[PDB]
């Protein structure tokens, strides 16, 4: 469980979002990229799991699973790629709400930034940060007691 | 103390390398740039600070101190910006020293990649492994204890 990530991509402005999710917190770390490839899932994967101990990936789509660099990236880091079939039912439905209220921070923010990668990172801030605890606040007592 | 990061620039290929430090763990995120510019170094930090809970920083030169951009960013993400001035001496020793030894990781899987970006976040994922704890334990255990 402590970790145990889903992929997500989502589509704004002409551009993807490709937002990681821990799933056991609600953490989020994000980017905008052109357009979902197997060479920019698995830069992202890489610098994930450089950043927190990423053991299991639900990747969002078939292209991605099948990626021979996703493949390269989970191999080298250490990570267990899974797919991301919501076998439990409720998991899209709390995927797709947060996509939408991720959007809605980002229409938020938006005119404070003239990118909108910026806009990205305002609203994953605001998300990570929103309290009873924070995702980010979730997140670090998961891990620490799974250290200990 | 939880919440204190250091910047650091260092050069490699003809590229700039930009590192956030946690000084009382020796976690690490880092990521390439063209070059050191105020709004690099700004938008840097602001993904830094929705990823942890980011409460000073130690600017690593006058200009990023200086630059609006910086300053907004700190402003927007709730950062006290300080100097990067070691009034303990040994604290320059140390950035040094991490400097070279993350050189000497990119040395050492810069084949297995392309691009430089790529092997510095290898790089990173080494050295925030690498064990007795990691840095990555030290900083996730050093934040959970300040949440209680
Ligand atoms: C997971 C590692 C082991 C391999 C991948 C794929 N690279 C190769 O197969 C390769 C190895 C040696 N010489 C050339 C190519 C690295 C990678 C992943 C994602 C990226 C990248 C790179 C990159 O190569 O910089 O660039 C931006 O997005
Ligand atoms: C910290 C926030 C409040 C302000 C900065 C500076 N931007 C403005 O002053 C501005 C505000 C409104 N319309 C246009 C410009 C945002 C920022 C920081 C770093 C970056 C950026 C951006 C960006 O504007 O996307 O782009 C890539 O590196
Ligand atoms: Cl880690
Ligand atoms: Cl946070």
């Amino acid at each position: 469980s402590p970790g145990i990530w889903q992929l997500d991509c989502t589509h704004l402005e002409g551009k993807v979002i490709l937002v990681a999710v821990h799933v056991a917190s609600g953490y989020i770390e994000a980017e905008v990229i052109p357009a979902e490839t197997g060479q920019e899932t698995a830069y992202f994967l890489l610098k994930l799991a450089g950043r927190w101990p990423v053991k299991t990936v639900h990747t969002d789509n078939g292209s991605n699973f099948t990626s021979t660099t996703v493949k390269a990236a989970c191999w080298w880091a250490g990570i267990k790629q899974e797919d991301g079939i919501p076998y439990n039912p409720q998991s899209q439905g709390v995927i797709e709400s947060m996509n939408k209220e991720l959007k809605k921070i980002i229409g938020q923010v938006r005119d404070q930034a003239e990118h909108l990668k910026t806009a990205v990172q305002m609203a994953v801030f605001i998300h990570n940060h929103k309290r009873g605890y924070s995702a980010g606040e979730r997140i670090v007592d998961i891990i620490a007691t799974d250290i200990q």
